[PDB]
């Protein structure tokens, strides 16, 4: 059950990791207004992280 | 002391959730800037249920 | 373990505050539309810190 957990947090973690990222590039359009190169990286870091809970809480689950 | 780290688990991993919608509608606003009042207002509306999972998330880790 | 967990679960969730914190900041530059985006460079910054810190704990569960 300990293992487990750990399991599911650890992902949790790489989604605010992503979501960090993703607001690292909102801070940087921010204050331009190549934000297009931006808006798509901001794009794939919230797709990462998306897929990174659902795995978190598939896994939780399982405790 | 397990269910109930689970259980606090799946309110930070809501209020996770929520941050992430709070962002879907950031990239679209930023977009947008080249209905945004309408949109900013969505982005209170989840930002603040993210919020609320963050602060049952940590009430409940209090209680292990 | 349970201790290391919750410790390490803990610094998570300030990750999160952080974010939402940095969130919120961004509705506030986004219905202005500098020092508001020196501030969210600030709460994302510490939601970095707390998230590495997080991990580290998590890694000796």
């Amino acid at each position: 059950n300990i293992n487990k957990l750990k399991s599911s947090i650890e992902s949790t973690n790489e989604a605010v990791v992503k979501l960090q990222e993703t607001a690292e590039k909102t801070v940087y359009v921010l204050t331009a207004l190549d934000i297009s190169s931006q808006i798509s990286s901001m794009n794939q870091s919230l797709q990462q992280s998306k897929d990174y809970i659902k795995e978190a809480q598939r896994l939780l689950d399982t405790v």
